[PDB]
């Protein structure tokens, strides 16, 4: 039971395109403060010069990355981000170790259908040898959002099912129009386990609309 994009208010499809469209993204940075235990602080990298929140599942996952050079890519947001002191801007997991990398770009290709009829297949890529699934899900969603335009009301998409698929028989999928609220605190929580998998480990992408 897929959810219909008529359940999501006017906001939470303008909050969708909008961190969906334009992820936050920074290479090689390091974090050396731990806040509420579970969150790690990235002080002036955030846009604007603001002060970065990153927020993961467990301590542990936060423990994890304290003095990593860490590579960041996933939804920011400044509504209901917890203030640092000044104003600031968060976001959860997408974080990744900067020293492992690959040689060459890891291409994966998605197949596409609409109301079961296949369309062009897509291709996303990223030269970190463990990408977070929260990159990949952007990368795809902000093609489905902008061939397809997903996350425009007027648009035929009404349900819709992003599948990853690795090398083993393993897979990962997003129901696109199931998101936790409207508000983009809320939606990222999906992300927080910080779920990364070994880029050369994935075989493909299935991605399945619908209108009607």
């Amino acid at each position: 039971d897929l959810h219909d994009k008529s359940e999501l208010t006017d906001l939470a499809l303008a909050n969708a395109y909008g961190q969906y469209n334009h992820p936050f993204i920074k290479e090689n940075i390091k974090s050396d403060e731990i806040s509420g235990e579970k969150d790690l602080i990235f002080r002036n990298q955030g846009d604007s010069g603001n002060d970065l929140r990153v927020k993961f599942a467990t301590a542990d996952l936060a423990q994890k990355f304290k003095n990593k050079n860490v590579d960041i890519y996933g939804a920011s947001f400044y509504y209901k981000c917890e203030k640092i002191s000044n104003i600031s801007e968060c976001l959860y997991g997408g974080t990744t170790l900067n020293s492992e990398k690959l040689a060459q770009e890891r291409v994966i290709g998605a197949n596409v259908w609409v109301d079961g009829i296949q369309k062009e297949t897509e291709l996303i890529r990223t030269n970190k040898k463990n990408v977070t699934l929260q990159e990949l899900d952007i990368k795809i969603r902000k093609i489905l959002s902008d061939k397809y335009k997903i996350y425009y009301k007027d648009s035929e998409i009404s349900k819709g099912l992003i599948e990853f698929d690795m090398k083993t028989p393993r897979d990962y999928s997003f129901d696109i129009y199931d998101l936790k609220g409207e508000n983009d605190y809320e939606i990222d929580k999906i992300y927080e386990d910080n779920k990364t998998l070994k880029s050369d480990d994935i075989s493909h992408i299935d991605v399945n609309l619908y209108t009607k």
